[PDB]
C-alpha cells in the first residue's frame, strides 16, 4: 500500500537520528542532519515529525546559533509540507538531571527543569505543535528510601499546573500527555503504567488539559497488554497520542519496528483505532513511532526501518478490516456475544429493589445449566490470525 | 514481639484453610472447620477473620443450613472477640463464572454476579464488616477480540453503582476497595495494577466510596514496586485495605508468607505504613494476609505459616523504627537531600512570570556543577540494609 | 492445506481431555473418553497419541480394571491406525509427590516413583512406543534451605541411570527425554531450562540415551528465545522430542494452541525444524501437542482448537517455505553474509601460528571501515514478516 | 567485619571505572587512573583485580603508549601487593563487533575478534592471570533470521579450540570462563543461561580447561535462582569464577551492590559458597564484584560503594554461619529430611530386580498416609531468614 497524510504517520528526530550509542558501545552511525531527516521522512510518507528541544538546539547553544538552526527548520517544513504534531523536552541528558528534572531531590534542579520546558513550549507554539509530551525519564529511583514518592507527586503537579497556567495564559492551547514507562534509566519509574499516569492527571488542577502519551514497549516491558491498556485509555477519554514500536517483553527498552515485537498484540491494536464504532477510527491523533534503527545498521537500514513502521501499520490495517468484514468472523462474534456485553446488565428503569425481585437472577436461576455452555473464544481467535495471515 | 489487637493483624478464612490443590494435584490437607479457624486465628493474635461467601456457607446451601453456619459463627466470634473487619464474594470459582462475575459477555451471568453480591454485602452488613473487597479474578480474556473492554468498563461501572447506592440506601457504611490483578486466571485480568484501579475508580458515581485492596504478590507479578505503588495509592487516599503476602517477581502467584519474597521491598513497605507522617501510621486499616501455607505443609506447618507472618511484621517494624532513629541515617538522609523534595519548587507567590525572571534558575544556573555532585542514595541504601540485618 | 500421517500431529490424552479445574476454579468440561479421543484424534488428523499411565488407567485400579482399559485402548488403537510414540508418567499429581518423585527429601516416595515408572515403560513398551518423556513437575523447592541441588541431581541420575539400565536389559529401546520448565507448580522447579537438562543429560551413565523434550511455553515463562533454544539442542543432537503450545511471556503455564503466544518465534520454529540442512527437514520426530482448550470451551470448542494446531502449523510450514523460496529473500541473506557464518574463520590447515602471522587479522586490518557497514538486518526480517502475513 | 586477603574480593577496573553514561545520558564521573584505582582498591580490602584489554589499554595506543601503561599498572600492583587472578578482552564495544565477535557474520572481523582475544592472552600471562574470562555480549540477534545459531556454535567452539591449543602450546595453564548473559545488548545472546554455557563447554575439544563464569544479576534476568544455578554449576565442577552483583528481575541489567537487589537469594548463595562440605567452603576462586556505583554517585559514592560489596558479603557469611551452627535450624533440617536426600534411593548392590521384587515399594506402598505427613519448609525459612534479621 501507500501512506497519505491523512494516516497521519510522524516520527521523532531521535527516532531516525539514532546514532546507535548504547549501554555498552559506541555509536555506529554518524549524525543525522535536521532539514535531511525533514526531507527524508517527507519522501517516505510521514506528515509531521518532532523533537526534543536538543535534538534539534544542541545544548548549551548561544541565542545566534539556536535562531539560526530553528529558521533553517522551518524552511525545510515550509519546503516540505511537513508539520510539528507534537514537541517534547529533553530532561534525562544531562548530568544535572541524574535524579529527574521535576521531582529532582534538589531543588535548584526543579526550578531549572521548569525552565527548560517553558522555553520548548514556546518554540512548540511558534512551530505549531498542539502537544506537549512528557517522559520523566529521570523521575524514580534506584533505592526505595532515597525518594519520598509522595512529596515527588506533589512536586510532579505542582510543575504541571504551572505549565498549564501559563500556556493557557500564552493562548497556546496546547494539551499534556504524560508518557509512562515502568524502568529504564532508573530503577523504578515513577508513574509507571498507563493506568498510574491517567491517575495521576486526575489529580491535576485543570485536568481536562492532560492525558497519555502510552508507548507500545513501555507496557510490554512490564508484560502488560498494550491494547487491553489502550481500550481503557480511550474509555477514560485520555488517549492524546500514542508511541508505537515492538518490544519482546520484559527486558531492556528495545524500540524495535512497530510490530516487530509482539505481532498478535500489534494486530489487535491497530484493530482498536481503525474499527472504531460508527465504522470511523477510534483515535484520530498521530500515530506516531518511538524506535531505533538497530545498531547494526547503516544509513541504507535506518530509511529501510523508516518505511518499516508505515508498511507493518498498512498491513495491519487492511487485515482488521478484512476480518470485522467477515461474515464467518461475524458469526463467531454472535455465538461468542461480544456485543451482548454492551447492552446494560439492568433493563432501562430497574434499580437495586427490581434485581432483588427478580427470582431469575438468583433463587431460580440455573448457573450449572449455564456454566456448561462455551464461549467458542478459540474458534474467533483462530479466525483472527487466519485473517492475519492472509489465509482467508 | 507478641501481637496485640492493635496491630490489627487479619487473616481470610481461605488462607490457613487452603487444602493445597494446585494446578497440577490434589489437595493434601483436609477442610479446615471455620470456628476452628476462628479460635486458632485468635490464639495466634489476630484481630479479626474475612471471609468470601462460599469459603463458609458451601455454595447451593439451603437456608436453614446456612442459617445454621451462620450462627455457630458468630458465636465462635463472639467467644474469641475476633472481628469482621471485610468480607467478599466468590466470582470467580463456579463454572459459570468462566467469562466473568460483572463483566462475562452473557448477561445473565451479570445479572446473577450483582445478586450473590448483594447477598454478601447484607450478610457483611450483619457481621459489622466495614469493606467489601471486589477481586475480579475472571473479569477478562485470553484473546483479544473475545472481549470489548469499553463495554466491560461500563458493565463494571454500571455494576459498582448499584452496590453504592443499596448500601448507602440501607445505611451500611460500606466502603468499596477493587483488588487489581494482571493475569491469573485469565491470561490478561481487567484493571491489571493498583492505577489502572484507581484511574477507574474516579469515574464512578460516588468516588468517595470507592479505593483498591492492592497486593503484594500481584503487583510484583508484574515487576513493579509495590511500596512506590502503595505510596502513590496513599497520595491518592485510595488505601481502604492491604493485602500482604510474598512473590518471586513475574510467575504463577505463589502467596508466600509476608516478607518471604521481596525482603527488601517489605522493609520498605512497613517503613512506609508505619513511620508515617507525625509519628504515627500512614495508615490505619488492617493489615491483611493473603497467603497460603505450603503445598508440602501438614496443620502444623499452617499455624506455623500464620505465625510466620506476624513475626515477620513486627522485626521489620521495630528495624524501620531503629533505622529512623539512627542519627547516621539522618545524616545520611541530610545529605541525600531526601526532605528538600517536600519543599515547594515555587516560592510562596512565585509563579511563571517571576520565574521567568530568576536569572538564577537558567540563565546563570551551573548545570555542570550541580551535574557533578553525588547524593549519597548507596550509602542511605546501605545503612537501610545494615539496619534489617540488625548489624547496626 | 491437510494433516498427513507424515506430518506427525500427535496429541497427549490429557490435553484435549482436560476438564479445565484450575487453580482458581472448578471443571466447566466432563470426562473424555479414552477411546472416543483416539477416534476424534484419528478424525482430525493426528498420527499418533500419548499418555500419562494414570491419564488411561485411574490412580490404582484393580488389575482386572487396568487389564479391561488396556485391551479397550489397544482396539481403538489398532482401528484407527493410530500410534503411541511416546509415553510418560505422572509423578506431580498425588499428594505423595508434593516435595518430587525422584527427588523427594522422603527416600520411601523416590524408592515408589522408580517403581511407577519402571511400570509405565513396561506398558510404553507393549504399546510400541518409542520415547519416554520425564518431566519433574514436582522436584525443585519453594525455599533455598529445603533442598540439597547437588544430592538432588545426584538422585535423579541414580534414577535415570536405572531406568536405562532395564530398557537396555530387556531389549526395550526407548530414548529418555528430559523436560525442563523453570517453575510452577514449585517455586523453582530443577533443570529449569533446555541448557540445563542437555548439561545435565551429559553426565549420566549412557548419555546417547538421554535428550531432551522442550515446551514452546516453558522456555518462554523465562522470556528465552525457544528457537534459538531448539537450535541449540539440535547442535547437541539432543532433540528427541518436542511439545508445541503457546505463552505469553512469564507467567502461569498458559499451553495455548500453538502460534497463539508468539506468532513471530511460532514461525522462526517452523523454518528451523522445516527448512532443514538437504531440503529436508532438520527434524523427524513426532510433533507434539501439549496444550489446553481454555476453560471458557465446551466440546465443540475442544475440537476446534485441536484442529486449531494442526492448522497454525501448516500454516506456517507453507509460508516458511515461501520465504526461503523468494528471490528477495536470497537476496537479503546475500547482504546480510547469513550464510557465510558458515564458512570457517581459519582457512583449512590454519592454526595459531599462521593467524599471527596475518598482519591483515589484525595489525593491518582496518575496524572503523568494517565497523561501518550494515547488515541489512532490518530489511531481512520485514521480508520475513511480509512472508508471514501473506502480504508477498 | 574485616576483609583478608583470604576472602579473595576482586573488582574489575571497568566496575569503580564506570563513568555513569548510560543508555539515555552523559557520563556524571570523570575517569579514573587504573594506578589510583589500584592504590584505591588494595586500601579497602580487596586481594586483586582484573580488566578488559581496552580498560588498562585505549583502544589503538602504539607500543610504546601500551607498554608504558602497562609498566606502570605493574608497578602499582608491585607496591600494593594485588593480584589479577583474571583478564578478559572486549569484544563488544567498537562498532566492528556490532554482530559479535567469534559469531559475527563478516568473516574478517572473526579473525581479528581471536587475534585481540590471543594478544590478551599474553599480557594475562604476564600478569599472572589464571582465567580468561569470555563474555560474548554481542554473539546473538535482534531477529530469527539473522544468525544460524548453529554455525554460529560451530564458530564459537573453533575459536575456542585454537585459544586452548595456544595456551597450552605456549604453557600459560590458563582456564576459561564462559560468561553467560540472557540479553543486552542483543535482543537474545548465545548461551543464555549457565545450563546453556555448560552444555555448549561439554562440546569443546579440551573440556577440563573450560567452565563457567556466571553473574547474579544476568540469571535473575531471566528471573532463574541463581543460589540453585551456582548449586548445578558446582555438581558439574564447572563453577571457575563467578561474579557478584543484585538486580531486581527482568529488567535491564542493574549491575548493583551484591545483595541490594535479591537479598534472600544473596543469603542462600553465600550459604552456599562458605558452608561446603567438611566446614571448607564449596567455591575458592575470586568472589568477584561485577557492578555499578550508581549513576547518582560521585566517586565518594564509588569508594562506599566498593565498600557495601564486601560488606554486604561478610555480613551474610557471619548469619550464614550461625543459621548452620544453631541446634534448632539443625532440628528443624532434620524434620524437613534435606539430609535425606544424601542417602541413595536403591540399597547397596541393589538393582531394578531387586527393587522390582521389594513389595514396600510399590505394592504394598501406603502413598495416601505419606502423602499427609508435612515437610516443615516454612519454619525452617522462617529460621533462616530470622538468622539473615539478626533476631536469632
Amino acid at each position: 500500500v501507500q501512506a497519505t497524510r491523512e494516516d497521519k504517520f510522524s516520527f521523532g528526530l531521535w527516532t531516525v537520528g539514532w546514532q546507535a550509542r548504547d549501554a555498552f558501545g559506541d555509536a555506529t552511525r554518524t549524525a543525522l542532519d535536521p532539514v535531511e531527516a525533514v526531507h527524508k521522512l517527507a519522501e517516505i510518507g510521514a506528515y509531521g515529525i518532532t523533537f526534543h528541544d536538543d535534538d534539534l538546539v544542541p545544548f548549551g547553544s548561544d541565542a545566534q546559533t539556536r535562531d539560526g538552526i530553528i529558521a533553517g527548520f522551518k524552511k525545510a517544513l515550509d519546503e516540505t509540507g511537513l508539520i510539528v504534531p507534537m514537541v517534547t523536552t529533553n530532561l534525562f541528558t544531562h548530568p544535572v538531571f541524574k535524579d529527574g528534572g521535576f521531582t529532582s531531590n534538589d531543588r535548584s534542579v526543579r526550578r531549572y527543569a521548569i525552565r527548560k520546558v517553558l522555553r520548548q513550549m514556546d518554540l512548540g507554539a511558534e512551530l505549531g505543535a498542539k502537544t506537549l509530551v512528557l517522559w520523566g525519564g529521570r523521575e524514580g529511583a534506584e533505592y526505595d528510601s532515597a525518594k519520598d514518592v509522595s512529596a515527588a507527586l506533589d512536586r510532579y503537579r505542582e510543575a504541571l499546573n504551572l505549565l498549564a497556567q501559563y500556556s493557557e495564559d500564552r493562548g497556546y492551547g496546547l494539551r499534556f500527555a504524560i508518557q509512562p514507562k515502568p524502568n529504564e534509566p532508573r530503577g523504578d519509574i515513577l508513574l509507571p503504567t498507563a493506568g498510574h499516569a491517567i491517575a495521576f492527571v486526575q489529580e491535576l488542577e485543570r485536568p481536562e488539559l492532560f492525558g497519555i502519551n502510552p508507548e507500545t514497549g513501555h507496557e510490554q516491558m512490564s508484560n502488560l497488554n498494550f491494547t487491553q491498556g489502550i481500550a481503557q485509555a480511550l474509555w477514560h477519554k485520555k488517549l492524546f497520542h500514542i508511541d508505537l514500536n515492538g518490544q519482546h517483553g520484559p527486558k531492556f527498552d528495545q524500540d524495535l519496528v512497530f510490530g516487530h515485537g509482539d505481532l498478535l498484540n500489534a494486530f489487535s491494536l491497530v484493530d482498536l483505532l481503525e474499527n472504531g464504532p460508527d465504522g470511523a477510527p477510534a483515535y484520530d491523533g498521530p500515530r506516531h513511532f518511538d524506535y531505533k534503527p538497530s545498531r547494526t545498521e547503516d544509513y541504507d537500514g535506518v530509511w529501510e526501518s523508516a518505511k518499516a513502521n508505515i508498511r507493518m501499520y498498512l498491513l495491519l490495517k487492511e487485515r482488521a478490516k478484512a476480518f470485522r468484514a467477515d461474515p464467518e468472523v461475524q458469526e463467531a462474534l454472535a455465538a461468542s456475544k461480544v456485543a451482548e456485553l454492551k447492552t446494560p446488565t439492568l433493563n432501562p428503569g430497574e434499580g437495586y429493589a427490581e434485581l432483588l425481585a427478580d427470582r431469575s437472577a438468583f433463587e431460580d436461576y440455573d448457573a450449572d445449566a449455564v456454566g456448561a455452555k462455551g464461549f467458542g473464544f478459540v474458534k474467533l481467535n483462530q479466525l483472527a490470525i487466519e485473517h492475519l495471515l492472509g489465509a482467508r
